[PDB]
DNA sequence: ATGGTGACGCT
DNA sequence: AGCGTCAT
């Protein structure tokens, strides 16, 4: 009792923009606002392929990953806008932009952990002490939360959303102890106040609407987010993780939608986060190792340690290409010539990195996948990145990569290369 | 023949 | 270092 961590110490947040490659095209293109809406990449195979998908589309059963050709089958009427292309390859720069926008406005509210193009965690634990006390012991209004969900709640002893809505607002907003400044519950309460005025930030100065998680992690938080897209925000507390993961599957939790949480699966004859609970910190440490068995035997009570790392921009600028089926490449010559357009994508990413971020990368680490191999990359090898130089950083490629050809001709390459890929590491300060 | 990314753990 | 996992 008095001495078990309850893994309340801290207010998490985490900001997911919504539908968020198909947010930056309807911005730009007034016509694709409020419509069926997808953004696809590469338009000849199969009308190409969709990769985000506004929630009209989605109510169609459009989704990532289909055809352009098949999602049409569904929804007819489907609008769509393409990835650009430059140099023969998807350039990605519009949504890179977009996101720093995004980034940017969240950075003015505290320090951010940018983890992906279109989310970043918030550690919001400073920022509600500071408006605790600036709030002199006195309550939160619901018109304060105007968006905002409370998980688990309306319960115990009205047919629409909304309504909904308030009523667990109003449940959580009324049993609130606000005469006391450590309480975990008002922390977070405030953090979602916090939030609201975050988001709103971000639909006022970009256009872009996002959806948010706040708890007192980052599991839950992201967990929390994805509850109530789009559009809302949604608050975990720590006293409704035990009903939350009762029916939890395993694979919803962040980092065990693969081949770790299939093995929980399979290992324990369970399905539902909350089932972990019946195991000693020993046990799943004795079959998921010692760093997995103690995160899952604290992360199934909600409580998890991993920090919000102070970190905004990406460690790695990298370009890649695949050449799947029959347009593996074949000649030494296609290998350059695709070699040179990656880099050069590359050298003109780095140097805008490097005028912006005063920074500059030191290693080049270049991948490739073979045909036949269905692993993400076959074969890695890096090298210095001492120049941004396209043509130096295809020919050291190059270079480093040649000795994979089994060919004995000089002119081909064989086995058939499916994927190239440039990636600059290593950044030091310029 | 979703593709183009990007963070981080293991040995 | 180079490989693998997980995710968006
Ligand atoms: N496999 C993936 C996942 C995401 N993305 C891109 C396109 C997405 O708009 C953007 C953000 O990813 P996301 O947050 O998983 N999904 P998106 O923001 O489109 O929709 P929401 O479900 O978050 O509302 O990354 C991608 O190109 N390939
Ligand atoms: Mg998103
Ligand atoms: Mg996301």
């Amino acid at each position: 009792g008095p001495h078990m961590a309850t893994g309340q110490d801290r207010v998490v947040a985490l900001v997911d923009m919504d539908c968020f490659f198909v947010q930056v095209e309807q911005r730009q293109n007034p016509h694709l606002r409020n419509k069926p809406c997808a953004v696809v990449q590469y338009k000849s195979w199969k009308g190409g392929g969709i990769i985000a998908v506004s929630y009209e589309a989605r109510a169609f059963g459009v989704t990532r990953s289909m055809w352009a050709d098949d999602a049409k089958k569904l929804c007819p009427d489907l609008l769509l806008a393409q990835v650009r292309e430059s140099r023969g390859k998807a350039n990605l720069t519009k949504y890179r932009e977009a996101s720093v926008e995004v980034m940017e406005i969240m950075s003015r509210f505290a320090v951010i952990e940018r983890a992906s193009i279109d989310e970043a965690y918030v550690d919001l634990t400073s920022a509600v002490q500071e408006r605790l006390q600036k709030l002199q012991g006195q309550p939160i209004s619901a018109d304060l939360l105007p968006s905002t969900y409370i998980e688990g709640l309306p319960q115990g002893p009205t047919v629409q959303k909304e309504g909904m809505r308030k009523q667990g607002l109003f449940q959580w907003l009324d049993s609130l102890q606000i005469d006391n400044l450590t309480s975990p519950d008002l922390q977070l309460t405030v953090g979602a106040v916090i939030v609201e005025e975050m988001r709103a930030a971000i639909e006022r100065e970009t256009g872009f609407q996002c959806s948010a998680g706040i708890s007192h992690n980052k599991v839950l938080a992201k967990l929390a987010c994805g509850l109530n897209k789009p559009n809302r925000q949604t608050l975990v507390s720590h006293g409704s993780v035990p009903q939350l993961f009762s029916q939890m599957p395993i694979r919803k939790i962040r980092s065990l939608g693969g081949k770790l949480g299939a093995s929980v699966i399979e290992i324990l004859g369970i399905e539902y986060m909350g089932e972990l609970t019946q195991f000693t910190e020993s046990q799943l440490q004795s079959h998921f190792g010692e760093k997995n068995g103690s995160w899952l035997y604290a992360m199934c009570r909600g409580i998890e340690h991993d920090p919000v790392k102070p970190r905004q921009l990406p460690k790695t600028i990298g370009c890649s290409k695949n050449f799947p089926g029959k347009t593996a490449l074949a000649t030494r010559e296609q290998v350059q010539w695709w070699l040179l357009q990656l880099a050069q994508e590359l050298e003109e990413r780095l140097t805008k990195d490097r005028n912006d971020n005063d920074r500059v990368a030191t290693q080049l680490v270049v991948s490739i996948r073979v045909q036949g191999d269905k692993r993400l990359s076959s074969l890695r090898r890096c090298c210095a990145l001492t120049r941004y130089d396209a043509h130096k950083m295809s020919h050291d490629a190059f270079t480093v990569i040649k000795n994979c050809n089994t060919s004995g001709i000089q002119t081909e390459w064989s086995p058939p290369l499916t994927m190239l890929f440039l990636c600059a590491t290593k950044f030091s300060a310029s």
